[PDB]
């Protein structure tokens, strides 16, 4: 057997011990991985190939193989008594000295030269955007508290999904392009993906739940207001996190997180398992993109048929707002002018609703600034829309349509997930006029 075929031989029967049950499932493993270690120790490299078998090249790669053999000899007898996670840390202490020291003469590093400045300089505008941008988020919305009110509790929630990326993943990321490869543990890599992990479905159920809570208070806005929101939203945003860590635990038994060398990030890994895959793809994204889809399909045409809009007054300029009614005159708040009886008249000048014209425009900071959340909606599915086609490419047939994949269109569909973290609040002060304004009373404050 070839050395690049013992290559992925040890380092396959190395993911059987870590998804093992008994130590006899690890002896049987340890003994076809100690077999593979002797035959490409008898092999010579095929990048240092001019390099002489005496030579000081090949003779540190003989010498360094004797080194993990011995590692495998300390796990066997580990094995033989009946320890299955006292052999399980063994076998992970073997892999860091298998990537380290057996790695030097093996790999297919063709990646081209331009995915290291690229991914690192959005690495670094995401970061430094998301930790600036993000906190100012959750400043306005800790302060104001009529803003805060207003259903804006759940983008505390989003903010901190996106913050929370680019203070432990981000900046690791950018130390393994630097470095070339994974400096940190496996420990380290196995969580930085997780971590990732919450960042993503976590941002797709908060976008959701908000879809949900914009589509409630719209339409049925009725039913909305004899419903409580006082503890139902804190313990909505409770629910929707404990879901991502359900939804993210399967990744612990397949071993989908792994170190990814095309994209420098220790990351989730599309061909481990073709059924989990296919559900993250569609329960994770396909399902929760069309539920939120007709939400906002529902709330569009009410705006089409000039629904739910602001009536301003022809003679003392009374601005008659749907969210608010006129209760001291009967109208319970959350009532379209269209359906208000034509005996109303003006609370202020008595004119009836004959002289009662509309605001033909609508901002993007009414009905708790639907047009906003729809834009981070859009924006949200263009970012993460190829990189769930690759997935789901790869479900359906890994044979031919994985290696089919170029590398170049999987870091320029990485590139745009990891920008998507720094984007949200961008489109916060452009176009909530609200947001804007908080902005600039949060920056001022740490200027005087
Ligand atoms: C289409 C499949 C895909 O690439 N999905 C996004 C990868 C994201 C980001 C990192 C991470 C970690 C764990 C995890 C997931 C991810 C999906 C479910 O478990
Ligand atoms: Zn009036």
């Amino acid at each position: 057997a070839d050395l690049e075929d013992n290559w992925e031989t040890l380092n396959d029967n190395l993911k059987v011990i870590e998804k093992a049950d008994n130590a006899a499932q690890v002896k049987d493993a340890l003994t076809k991985m100690r077999a593979a270690a002797l035959d490409a120790q008898k092999a010579t490299p095929p990048k240092l190939e001019d390099k002489s078998p005496d030579s000081p090249e090949m003779k540190d790669f003989r010498h360094g193989f004797d080194i993990l053999v011995g590692q495998i000899d300390d796990a066997l007898k580990l094995a033989n008594e009946g320890k299955v996670k006292e052999a399980q840390a063994a076998a992970e202490q073997l892999k860091t000295t298998r990537n380290a020291y057996i790695q030097k003469y093996l790999g297919d590093g063709a990646r081209p030269s331009w995915v290291a400045p690229a991914l690192s300089a959005v690495l670094i505008v995401t970061t430094a955007v998301d930790v600036v941008g993000n906190l100012l988020v959750i400043l306005s919305v800790l302060r104001n508290r009529k803003l805060r009110n207003a259903g804006n509790l759940f983008l505390v929630s989003l903010a901190l999904a996106n913050l929370v990326v680019a203070f432990y993943p981000y900046p690791l990321i950018l130390v393994a392009i630097f470095y070339d490869g994974w400096a940190f543990g496996e420990e380290h890599c196995k969580a930085s993906a997780f971590v990732m992990g919450l960042s993503v479905i976590g941002s797709v159920w908060n976008i959701t739940a908000i879809a949900i809570d914009r589509y409630l208070y719209i339409c049925h806005s009725m039913a909305y207001h004899r419903i409580y929101r006082r503890w139902h939203t804190p313990l909505h945003i409770c629910l929707i996190w404990l879901l991502t860590v359900v939804a993210l635990l399967p990744n612990f038994f397949v071993g989908s997180l792994e170190y990814d060398p095309r994209i420098y990030s220790c990351t989730f890994i599309q061909t481990a398992s073709t059924q989990y895959t296919a559900a993250v793809v569609v329960i994770h994204f396909l399902l929760p993109i069309a539920v939120v889809s007709f939400c906002y399909l529902r709330i569009w045409v009410l705006v089409l048929q000039a629904r739910m809009k602001k009536y301003t007054c022809t003679v003392c300029g009374y601005i008659y707002n749907p969210e608010d009614g006129d209760p001291d005159n009967g109208v319970n708040p959350g009532t379209d002018f269209k359906d208000i009886p034509d005996d109303w008249v003006c609370p202020l000048c008595g004119v009836g609703k004959d002289q009662f014209e509309e605001v033909e425009c609508l901002k993007p900071s009414d009905l708790r600034s639907f047009l906003t959340m729809f834009v981070v909606f859009v924006i949200f599915a263009i970012c993460f829309a190829p990189l769930n086609c690759i997935g789901l490419a790869v479900a359906i047939n890994p044979q031919e349509m994985a290696p089919q994949i170029p590398e170049g269109l999987f870091v320029t569909s990485y590139l745009l997930a990891y920008f998507n973290s720094c984007l949200n609040p961008i489109v916060y002060g452009l176009l909530d006029q609200n947001f804007r304004r908080e902005y600039k009373r949060i920056l001022l404050a740490l200027w005087n």
